[PDB]
């Protein structure tokens, strides 16, 4: 599934921001508008026993050019909360369900 970082009107959002995938399906996050951006999974808001370090950017890492991507595949089922670190407060948050 492709997820834009930043809406085409420059809104600070994931598009889409809530979605479901099957296990081992790839998510391609692509720098769209309003970057730099990143993708960080909430360690306290993913399935038990998942290593967030395996599926996220560092807080300190950025995608700073149009079209840079980060890709990830999730396998454990459950809900995963993620955010953009610099824009979390702006509401640039999402949630994926692996079902
Ligand atoms: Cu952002």
């Amino acid at each position: 599934i492709d997820v834009l970082l930043g809406a085409d009107d420059g809104s600070l959002a994931f598009v889409p921001s809530e979605f479901s995938i099957s296990p081992g399906e790839k998510i391609v996050f692509k720098n769209n508008a309003g970057f730099p951006h990143n993708i960080v999974f909430d360690e306290d808001s993913i399935p038990s026993g998942v290593d967030a370090s395996k599926i996220s950017m560092s807080e300190e890492d950025l995608l700073n050019a149009k079209g840079e991507t980060f890709e990830v595949a999730l396998s454990n089922k459950g809900e995963y909360s993620f955010y953009c670190s610099p824009h979390q407060g702006a509401g640039m948050v999402g949630k994926v369900t692996v079902n």
